[PDB]
């Protein structure tokens, strides 16, 4: 990330894990119109295998699996994610978001609201250029774990 994007990324990593997940969901909704949907052109993608392992879990454990991706760990799902390239890692998150929209991954609860104190960060992200937001995501997903 560049000089203008580093502060936003650093703030993001300082939120609690649940807040990070929610912000990633809201970020997806904001970016979605300008994103090409997953999967990529390759069929045997390693990202699909990691997503598929998460999809096969109960919804509650899908949530725990996504929490563990941000927190880090050495379990099977973390290891599958950690072996991926940064763009493949981002593919997993994109597949998860698409799964939330098609009903195969646990969705954002209708009663959830962000903890107080996210307004400044979301305002700052809204001011970033599209290229800066792409670099934010590539750097953020690689830094998880
Ligand atoms: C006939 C003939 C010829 C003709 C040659 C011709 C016709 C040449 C034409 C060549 C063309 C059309 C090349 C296109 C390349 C596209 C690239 C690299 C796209 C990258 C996209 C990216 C990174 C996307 C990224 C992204 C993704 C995916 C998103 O999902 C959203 C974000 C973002 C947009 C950033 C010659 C000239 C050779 C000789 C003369 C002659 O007779």
């Amino acid at each position: 990330v560049d000089e203008s994007t580093r502060p936003a990324l650093e703030r993001f990593q300082r939120f609690d894990v649940d807040t990070q997940l929610a912000l990633l969901w809201y970020g997806y909704l904001d970016l979605k119109p300008q994103l090409n949907p997953a999967p990529p052109n390759s069929v045997d993608t390693p990202a699909r295998a990691v997503f598929d392992h998460i999809q096969d879990l109960s919804q509650q454990e899908q949530l725990q699996a996504q929490r563990d991706l941000i927190k880090g760990g050495s379990g099977e799902i973390n290891r599958g994610y950690n072996a991926l390239s940064p763009n493949a890692k981002l593919e997993v998150w994109l597949l998860l978001a698409q799964g939330m929209e098609n009903g195969t991954i646990i969705p954002m609860p209708s009663d959830y609201q962000l903890p107080n104190g996210t307004e400044e960060f979301t305002a700052q992200v809204k001011k970033l250029e599209f290229d800066q937001r792409l670099n934010f995501m590539l750097t953020a997903v690689q830094a998880m774990g």
